[PDB]
């Protein structure tokens, strides 16, 4: 899948997965806000909220 | 001045930062959104707005 990837700090870029799934970090206490963007479906907890997706391309939106 | 807090996971608290600034930092890169919010001024960077202000109460919104 295509997907867009961004660290915290790092400028947005588009990257080619392939077979990993994208993945959107959001926290989820306000002020929600998306940290992280990137290949891959880490772990969320108490604090963060991870969407993993496979498709559409920049699903991870 | 009383400041809004908060790292990029915890969640925002009302803090007294007495006689620091607050600070608001931000990404500048797309998606510019807010990473942290406390007393005092650390400094940017290329990727980092921080904004240091004294006044209002709660300026670093």
């Amino acid at each position: 899948t295509m997907c867009y990837s961004h660290t915290t700090t790092s400028r947005a870029i588009l990257t080619n997965c392939g077979e990993n799934s994208c993945y959107r970090k959001s926290r989820r206490h306000p002020p929600k806000m998306v940290l992280g963007r990137g290949c891959g479906c880490p772990p969320g907890d108490d604090n963060l909220e991870v969407k993993c997706c496979t498709s559409p391309d920049k699903c991870n939106y």
